[PDB]
RNA sequence: ACGAGAACAUGCGCGACAUUCCGAAGAACGCUGAAGCG
């Protein structure tokens, strides 16, 4: 009954890289670097269910 | 010197005519590219 659209496609200036830092108790640089949507974006789906299920 | 002697169970003729192997039917149901962080 569940039903999610894929996204609006997201604008490229949207999309930076970032870098993990793992925080045991201290933050902690690591070769995590991942392509992320920046904050501040705002991204669209279209979502259907029915009255009954959901 | 046989109820006998001759004497083709034969001739012309199509297993043929009319016919949809179709009718109904979602390859889809569920499923985070994610977990740990050395």
């Amino acid at each position: 009954s569940l039903s999610i659209s894929d996204s609006l496609p997201i604008d490229p200036k949207n999309l930076a890289i970032y870098q993990k830092i793992d925080i045991n108790k201290e933050l902690k640089p690591m070769p995590l670097y991942r392509e992320c949507v920046n904050v501040g974006t705002t991204v669209e789906f279209t979502m259907k269910i029915n009255s009954d299920d959901w």
